[PDB]
């Protein structure tokens, strides 16, 4: 009964970190390479796969699609969630690049399974009431409104504890479905 | 003992027309090729295998279908290409060919241009010499100036002499590779998964 999440982003928004704190344990320089750890949260069973920072740039090469190959390989046969790690207040066209990325990699469908995560170091709701970011506002109002606050012990389990409502809000709403697509397919039938 | 070649190019370079002369049958639909197809002939005493590649390949952007259709590339090319043509219209290389190059690169790697021959579709090298094109030599130095003419509606005679002159060029460079076939970590994480 695992919970697969795809974490995305770009360089610096604490990723790798975000997804440390959930599986509680040092899990995951540039991120180079897809990477999967395995992990607990209360009863449920959770599976992360981190992706490279280069999934968040403009431009292709031949390690770019070998990477996209291992992480829909290691999220087969989809992911449950895919978090857009992005830092609050400096949603660039770098994190719009790694937004981008997600809907090219995945389908356009995967921004229904996904949850956009603001990193930092009711208040959230506060930012958002106020930003003058038109793009922002494009993507989360794409991920349904699907947000969430962290800072990178006790505090710690409360931000993991609000993530992980937010994640399980997500898949109740999908009667606990991962997101699929023809790649999955393919991969499934290889 | 089989021989493995990609064909790569923009819409209306003739690239399945190609691959249907040198296998020497109706091996692939010559409207846009949306999807890989692998095909099977001979040439003396070797099996060919032609991979088509779709002409969104040769596009700009970047989808769910393209990422598909780079996998199903791989697996049917799967353990990887002796040779990667790169088809293009004799008298018409444009920024879409320019492009169709730099995604062989992106797709398969840098090193792929080591194992890629331009084909040019419509004596060869005099058009070559006649060509003010700075951004076709480029590709053609890249290529190691592996270039091959090419008449699509070449039939019996004609079209076993122009298919022998790619034998040829592809006998060299296998020659040079010492037979080997180009690979790279994607091939190698296809022939695992």
């Amino acid at each position: 009964s695992e919970l697969r999440i795809i974490l995305v982003g770009k360089t610096g928004t604490g990723k790798s970190a975000a997804g440390n704190s959930i599986l509680r344990k040092q899990a995951f320089t540039l991120t180079k390479t897809c990477s999967k750890s395995q992990g607990s949260w209360g009863n449920r069973e959770i599976v992360i796969i981190d992706t490279p920072d280069m999934f968040s740039w403009k431009d292709h090469c031949e390690a770019l699609y070998k990477e996209v190959q291992r992480c829909y390989l290691l999220s087969a046969p989809g992911p449950h969630v895919l978090l857009l790690v992005t830092q609050l207040g400096r949603y660039t066209s770098q994190d719009q690049q790694a937004a981008q990325r997600v809907k090219e990699i995945f389908g356009e469908d995967a921004m229904g399974h996904t949850i956009v995560l603001f990193t930092h170091k009711g208040s959230l709701m506060d930012y958002m009431h106020d930003s003058d970011n038109k793009a922002l506002s494009k993507l989360v109002a794409a991920c349904g409104g699907r947000i969430c606050a962290f800072n990178n012990g006790s505090n710690q389990d409360d931000q993991v504890k609000e993530l992980m409502d937010c994640i399980e809000d997500l898949l109740m709403e999908k009667n606990g479905d991962h997101y699929t697509n023809g790649l999955y397919s393919l991969i499934q039938r290889s």
